[PDB]
């Protein structure tokens, strides 16, 4: 949460969307599914950038996403925690940054977090649509030079 003071606008903005995306969805924990909908939602930056320049749908992402997930039965009003994979992609974000030389990170290192994680749902979606690590990495290299 110290975290956050190394996030980017846009990056917060895309975990404040997250939390948003886990109220619609009356589910009471904000996963690693629901920073690739906010992610998605926020559309406008460098990682929206990468998945259009590889041919992936944000359109098509969010159904991929919606269509695992479906809806859960615990509406709240409270904060909503990070389960402890979602906490793991915001570590694994910072470090994709700093591997490219990015102290402060914006929404293309939340993308490459969630594919880092690996397990989730987020990474799943990912990886069944071609959004591997590799590829992914090799996109926003792209994107950022240079």
């Amino acid at each position: 949460q110290a975290m956050f003071e190394r996030f980017t606008d846009r990056a917060r903005r895309v975990i404040v969307l997250a939390q948003e995306e886990a109220r619609m969805l009356n589910h009471n924990y904000i996963g690693t599914e629901h920073i690739l909908l906010g992610l998605i939602h926020e559309g406008e930056g460098v990682a929206a950038k990468a998945l259009e320049s590889m041919g992936i749908s944000l359109d098509a992402v969010r159904q991929e996403v919606e269509e695992i997930i479906g809806q859960g039965s615990q509406p709240t009003t409270g904060h909503i925690p990070f389960t402890p994979r979602a906490k793991k992609v915001l570590e694994l974000s910072l470090r994709e940054g700093l591997q490219m030389g990015h102290k402060y990170i914006g929404t293309e290192f939340l993308l490459l977090g969630l594919i880092r994680e690996g397990e989730g749902v987020a990474a799943q979606v990912l990886v069944k649509l071609g959004a591997d690590l590799p590829r992914v990495r090799q996109q926003v290299i792209q994107l950022l030079s240079g």
